[PDB]
């Protein structure tokens, strides 16, 4: 997260860190046994870490659970990043409490102008590399479809939406990938891609979760 603020320990209870000997992606807990992340975060040997704040120090409240299976959307395209969504089933159910809780899936899509909360342990610098120890937060609005497409001509599909600031200085970044974009208590997006980080006229692009609610429910029900 570039230009954000320190969230505060466990203030984003549904935020998870995907770990393989180091933090490489974010994710969102949607129920005691399932996590939603981005398809480009796929890889073997994933350990899901819940209840985290400082990812380099065991402070308490953390729960480390191995992923039993990762399900990348069958139509995910690694070139266009269309359908950039993946479901992760936990080996064992997480213990839900005030520090570890699930986030609700949307019933309807969000409209432009809606204010959302984006969070993660990704890079905090637009020009350079600087990973934080604690969780960072950023409040950003969903942009209009016309502004999104004018910013990324011919690269925005119906399964994506832009959120952020056209002036630059505030945006999600590498490492935040797969993380949550929550608006009015609902998971509306997944950190997917963008051109650089926090560059002017280049807002972040996110997977539009409301288009996948039925797929998520049907997939979870059969696994
Ligand atoms: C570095 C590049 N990822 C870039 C990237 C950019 C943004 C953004 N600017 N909002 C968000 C998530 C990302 O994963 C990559 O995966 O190669
Ligand atoms: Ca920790
Ligand atoms: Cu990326």
């Amino acid at each position: 997260i570039v230009g954000g603020y320190t969230c505060g320990a466990n203030t984003v209870p549904y935020q998870v860190s995907l770990n393989s000997g180091y933090h490489f992606c974010g994710g969102s807990l949607i129920n005691s046994q399932w996590v939603v992340s981005a398809a480009h975060c796929y890889k073997s040997g994933i350990q899901v870490r819940l209840g985290e704040d400082n990812i380099n120090v065991v402070e308490g409240n953390e729960q480390f659970i191995s992923a039993s299976k990762s399900i990348v959307h069958p139509s995910y395209n690694s070139n266009t990043l269309n359908n950039d969504i993946m479901l992760i089933k936990l080996k064992s159910a997480a213990s839900l409490n005030s520090r570890v809780a699930s986030i609700s899936l949307p019933t309807s899509c969000a409209s432009a102008g809606t204010q959302c909360l984006i969070s993660g342990w990704g890079n905090t610098k637009s020009s350079g590399t600087s990973y934080p120890d604690v969780l960072k937060c950023l409040k950003a609005p969903i942009l209009s479809d016309s502004s999104c497409k004018s910013a990324y001509p011919g690269q925005i599909t119906s399964n994506m939406f832009c959120a952020g600031y056209l002036e630059g200085g505030k945006d999600s970044c590498q490492g935040d990938s797969g993380g949550p974009v929550v608006c009015s208590g609902k998971l509306q997006g997944i950190v997917s891609w963008g051109s650089g980080c926090a560059q002017k006229n280049k807002p972040g692009v996110y997977t539009k979760v409301c288009n996948y609610v039925s797929w998520i429910k049907q997939t979870i029900a059969s696994n």
